[PDB]
């Protein structure tokens, strides 16, 4: 008695992409006269990096970025995210423009826009000048008018061909990883110069963001968060949830998620985390007020947001706990990559629900979306990396029911184009849907490229 | 195929199962108290009535000969028997390990025995447990009697299971009874342990008491991530990480099996001042002086270890844990057969020729009953066939491997994690004590049917 229902299709113009960053693509880490960054520091120390690996020549696209882009040409991406290195631009973070760093970024553009890909770019992946660092880096307040100049010259300089712009990727990694946990540069462990960092981000985004608003530049600008939905075991089990732990797990999903999204889409951090770390001694009383202040003063709403999305967490309370909340982690049954991460595609569908039942509306884009299986060339030169097609497929069709139950999604982002440098883990974490031998840099389409270049063409 | 007689079993434990924690004057275990205090187990679960075995066997040994096994494998309560750790014996703890036995007999299910499965008596621990040398006597005494008892009806015996359990979670982490946290008394129980052991054997094999005798040990093995990535491997990081496996595994299997301790780990550990000199020489030199050959060897296998080393590391050797790829149960463990045939072949590379039983492998599902009384446990049911398809395997390339046993027969308190963790072939609801067949059971008993 019904009759049938067309399958919701992805909308005319979604952007359909790959995504990478500078510091772990490029290589030519010293070339051209590239300024030092952080994660050269941090590669060049002893015990940082699994294996010792560095980012000196990674996938060489420096070099190599003529056939990269005949790549995405084939795959038929619509778009391709990447990032600006700030050092190959201003080596000492200020002061004199680097030539050599334009005309890199300036091929590069032209390339793109030349084979019909949009260039949609993040002005800041995590590639801090070293320079800028030794004077405190992003706990230094003058960090964000250093910031702002680099942003203004390279979106004035592009903004013909480049109309999406991202301030900045993954926040809770740039301050809690790079300034509390220590594992990512430039590995301070201190947590309440983590929280300045934070606020410092924010007060640099919303920089932007109103310099192009009020200067009526033709462009698009958003910040890029990586989102993990939080569930709890207790639930997964069948049993009654006390209040002490909803709260509990509530506030420690909070400092993944609302304490970047309520500043950027609202306007404010989110109080009760603020309050919890003021209790708890984490964060100066002085400092929560002035932070939630300045927000408020600073605060403007962005043309979109970027959302990385790889994984869920589960968890449960316990006063047991060492960590900051007193919650642990628990190991659902089921399907895990190399990162150790739960492949749970249900989890974007809810968390894009959660976004769009929860904050204003805004066009969202996955700005990344992957995983990392420890991929085998074969003898006859393909890699049949069925597990990394399995959950692209099923990532895809969570955006698809989400755009059916009317989230405002405008692309989708695989990490990545190609195998590359992560972080902390070196080469040892492949996400690519382009196998990179690093022996002799040469890239090696692997079955997903295949998958992509045709869900691409079935859905556009 | 697997040979004649091959024994297919299922697994408990009596702290996990039997419930009637306080009757029949039963004395307090280190489990009793441990659960009884705050913040130990999840949800605050406790072991006072379990899956109610204590009422209910009768129900278990019909579903155990319905599902066709050869053996059962369950452990005594010694504070059935001494409510107080010695001294006086209690017949209704006799009686009901009597009937108990009884009635596997006489459903033609052949009953083996683990004396200890960690539930010391607490008037025991009360005078320091494990770390008290006298607890080799008292144990020695308890075991005595229920071999004299039991032998014309059990005629395999494990002293122990899992004395990596028993001496670090117990007495170093103090995640499980009696919550001890002190790195060398956990290495005074291993010691205390493996005298135990010997003395029971001793004792059987003097005597002429015509029973088998084994101990139980959890194995993992090991896999360097270096090599899942095809990089050369140093020498320090094989060395390192051979010490971390060392830990797990040499620790028991050499004392057990060669009649010493791996002395590169003695060594490590003296060295790291985790262990005194002394201890490491007096601990060699008595392990040598009592050692006698067991008549077999228990393995408990669950999944596998990547690691990798690292200097950053916090654990007492700097390694860390990988993560491959895969299947991963609620444990947050690997689903890893292979990882059972390489460490099956490696026992018989490594160790002089002794009968193996699996005597665990299982693996926790988060189990649904169906509103038509069903558990559609589908990976249970892979996990099982791909492990069982591993010891078969073993086996065709000489492994001599004699049974097999699945953790567990019935879901049950898994310790720290409460109720939360669902192990069994029959699935128990805790509020009724209904026994349900999930289709893992229906599995098994065709498995059997088809391997016999
Ligand atoms: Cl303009």
């Amino acid at each position: 008695s019904h009759m049938l229902e067309d399958p919701m299709s992805f909308p005319k113009g979604f952007l359909w992409g790959a995504a990478t960053a500078s510091y772990q693509i490029e290589g030519a880490w010293n070339e051209d006269g590239k300024g030092e960054s952080i994660w050269d520091r941090f590669t060049h120390q002893k015990r940082n990096i699994l294996y010792g690996h560095n980012g000196d020549v990674a996938c060489d696209h420096y070099h190599r970025f003529e056939e990269d882009v005949s790549l995405m040409k084939e795959l038929g991406l619509k778009a391709y995210r990447f990032s600006i290195a700030w050092t190959r631009i201003f080596p000492d973070g200020f002061g004199t423009v680097n030539q050599k760093g334009l005309e890199f970024y300036d091929r590069l553009i032209n390339k793109l826009v030349e084979n019909g890909i949009e260039p949609v770019v993040t002005l800041y992946h995590w590639d801090l000048p070293q320079k800028l660092q030794d004077i405190g880096g992003w706990a230094n307040p003058e960090i964000v008018n250093y910031y702002f100049d680099y942003a203004m010259l390279v979106i004035n300089r592009y903004k013909d061909k480049v109309k999406k712009w991202i301030t900045f990727n993954e926040p809770y990694c740039i301050a809690f990883l790079g300034y509390f946990h220590g594992i990512h540069a430039p590995g301070i462990k201190d947590f309440k110069v983590a929280m300045d960092v934070v606020h410092s981000l924010m007060l640099s985004h919303f920089k932007v963001v109103k310099a192009v608003k009020e200067n009526n530049i033709d462009v698009e600008v958003g910040i890029t968060l990586n989102l993990t939905p939080v569930y709890l075991q207790t639930e997964r089990l069948g049993y009654k949830v006390s209040e002490i732990e909803r709260e509990m797990v509530s506030l420690s999903s909070q400092l993944d998620n609302q304490l970047f999204l309520d500043p950027v889409l609202k306007g404010s951090y989110p109080q009760k985390l603020l309050d919890y770390l003021v209790q708890k001694d984490l964060l100066d009383s002085q400092k929560a007020l002035s932070m939630q202040q300045e927000v408020k003063e600073n605060f403007i709403f962005p043309d979109f947001l970027g959302i990385n999305y790889y994984t869920r967490a589960v968890r449960l309370y316990d006063e047991n706990s060492s960590w900051i909340f007193p919650i642990r982690w628990e190991h659902p049954a089921g399907e895990y990559t190399e990162m150790g991460w739960e492949v749970f595609p249900q989890g974007l569908f809810d968390l894009l629900i959660w976004i769009k039942e929860s904050y204003p509306q805004i066009p969202i884009y996955i700005t990344e979306n992957g995983a990392a299986y420890n991929d085998i060339v074969t003898e006859d030169g393909k890699v049949h990396d069925s597990k990394r097609i399995e959950y692209l497929k099923q990532h895809f069709e969570a955006a698809r029911k989400a755009i059916e139950n009317g989230v405002d999604l405008r692309g989708y982002f695989v990490w990545s184009l190609m195998d590359n440098f992560e972080w902390a883990m070196g080469y040892t974490k492949r996400f690519g849907i382009i196998y990179v031998d690093y022996e002799t840099q040469k890239r090696i389409k692997k079955d997903s490229f295949y998958f992509y270049q045709q869900y691409i063409k079935e859905n556009s």
